[PDB]
């Protein structure tokens, strides 16, 4: 943390951040999630890091160098340790790539290598070369380069991901599955891990090996799994959390405007809501029943109406926001919704759908009072506008991205936020083969597309692509968009560093003070 002149901290530095659920798992390798990203950063630290404000800046490497963006070159800082003590080293991330890289991990971003287009990934996600062909090397202890097949000028943006973040290849082969567990984690950012009690607490201490512990301000944050957002500013009302969950429920949000305007922070995000489409699943393979739910959905009741809490309606997957969007707005976006209505009702009737005989499916969601609230608002107007009939299913978030990842659903509630920002961060999830690939949305036209994208070497013709892919998963109907979010949370007055500048929001509890109070 970098405390401004004058400020005077708290005698006790510590913090209670809710986290929205409980976490998938502390495996930088097994996790995909916001909630589990969130303790990702304070625990595992990979070559770059995010700064208080969201630019890449140096992490484990101190500085980097590319030639023709194929050939990487990151210069790791002598200093870096683990918390028992013992250095990091490009030995790490080799391993750790490899593990991410391997089939046998099952990693849900195994894709993150794909993306980044390491040397030979296609080939050791299909088993068809071992893990230990990734294209990665330690050149010495401190020098980690990394070779793509392709130029890739915003290779530097993806590494601030958890997926990336070096493991420790000891604890993981003595303890398995339980090396997580707070005897046997080793970590490497500013934090330890202290407790952890399923559904209840996640306690983070200071590591002290940390190699920027000297401007490490917070010795103790606790993250909580509360997945009510009315219960979470409930507790944070009382005192109990110093920082909300960054989802914000609709029966109290507009008291809290009004009752305490500065601490309800509401900051640029780059994240969609929609709804995400079994593309696999009759009769959601039919393109004429994903464009009926799409259209009939009246985003401004949804938007304006229902939630009303500064999100945009939302016709494209990337947001339009994001660094190198030029996406174009789409027709059916502008006309009114009871032209919306009719075109809909048209396609459900063109898809065999009659009254006797209605379209009747699940919407899944996970547990939230948003999330339910919406998902009761567009049951109805589902119902209202098309005939059709939702039942509605909630599940706990771990459970709730296993059923996406087995493609055990119809329809399922959805948020995505960039991992980095560039349009591709959204864009590579729908290609066939991402293990991010969710919605199940296979279209060889929409790959060729992206592929694409690095076959130009100019950003306006990769910029024109990207648009071009986005009108392809648009009259594809992968997905329903719902809204652009907005990062809406309740941040005590006493909580200092927190910007809110960053889009992608990669807060890291090393950065942030307790002003006196």
């Amino acid at each position: 943390a970098d405390v401004p002149a004058g400020v005077q901290l708290a005698d006790k530095q510590t913090l209670v951040r809710n986290n929205g659920s409980e976490v998938q798992s502390l495996d930088p390798h097994k996790i995909e999630g916001v909630p589990e990203s969130n303790v990702s950063r304070d625990l595992f630290e990979g070559l770059l890091i995010s700064d208080v404000e969201g630019h890449p800046s140096p992490g484990v490497a101190e500085k980097w160098e590319n030639k023709d963006f194929k050939v990487w070159t990151f210069h790791l800082r002598e200093n870096a340790k683990w918390s028992d003590g013992t250095p990091v080293t490009a030995h790490d991330f080799v391993y750790s790539w490899q593990r991410l890289a391997d089939p046998n991990t099952a990693s849900p971003y195994a894709s993150y290598l794909q993306y980044g287009h390491i040397a030979n990934i296609d080939d050791i996600i299909a088993g068809k070369k071992p893990a230990t062909d990734l294209g990665v090397k330690a050149l010495d202890d401190h020098t980690f380069e990394v070779t793509l097949s392709e130029p890739v000028p915003y290779f530097y943006k993806l590494l601030v991901h958890p997926s990336v973040s070096p493991v420790p290849k000891s604890a993981v082969e003595k303890f398995g599955d339980k090396w997580t567990q707070p005897a046997n984690i080793v970590t490497n950012g500013a934090y330890k891990l202290k407790n952890w009690v399923v559904n209840e607490r996640i306690v983070l201490e200071r590591n002290p090996q940390y190699w920027d512990n000297a401007k490490t301000v917070i010795n103790q944050v606790t993250y909580l799994p509360i997945s009510s957002e009315v219960t979470d500013v409930n507790r944070y009302r009382s005192g109990e959390i110093d920082m909300t969950y960054n989802n914000m429920p609709i029966e109290l949000f507009q008291k809290l405007k009004k009752e305490i305007p500065n601490e309800v922070r509401v900051d640029p995000y780059l994240c969609t809501y929609y709804y995400e489409i079994n593309n696999q699943k009759a009769p959601f393979n039919d393109v004429r029943v994903r464009t009926a739910l799409k259209l009939a959905l009246d985003r401004d009741i949804i938007v304006n109406k229902v939630k009303n809490q500064g999100d945009l309606p939302a016709y494209s997957y990337t947001p339009p926001y994001t660094d190198g969007a030029k996406l174009v707005e789409p027709e059916w976006f502008k006309w009114s919704q009871q032209k919306r209505n009719e075109e809909a009702k048209k396609l459900l009737a063109e898809a065999g759908f009659t009254a006797d005989k209605p379209l009747t499916f699940d919407l899944l969601y996970n547990t939230s009072d948003l999330h339910k609230k919406l998902a009761i608002a567009v049951a109805s107007i589902w119902k209202k506008n098309l005939g059709v009939n939702v039942n509605l299913e909630n599940q706990e978030w771990k459970t709730f991205l296993d059923t996406r990842h087995q493609g055990t659903f119809d329809v399922a509630r959805a948020g995505w936020c960039a991992d980095y920002n560039e349009p591709t961060s959204f864009l590579n999830t729908m290609l066939s083969d991402s293990s991010n690939n969710t919605a199940h949305y296979k279209s060889p036209a929409f790959d060729k597309l992206i592929a694409d994208t690095l076959k130009v070497a100019d950003d306006t013709q990769r910029s024109e692509l990207y648009a071009k892919a986005e009108q392809q998963l648009d009259k594809d109907s992968a997905i329903v968009p719902v809204y652009y979010y907005v990062n809406a949370r309740l941040v005590k007055p006493w909580v200092g560093g927190y910007t809110g500048k960053d889009p992608l929001d990669n807060i890291y509890v090393k950065n942030l003070y307790i002003i006196k109070h």
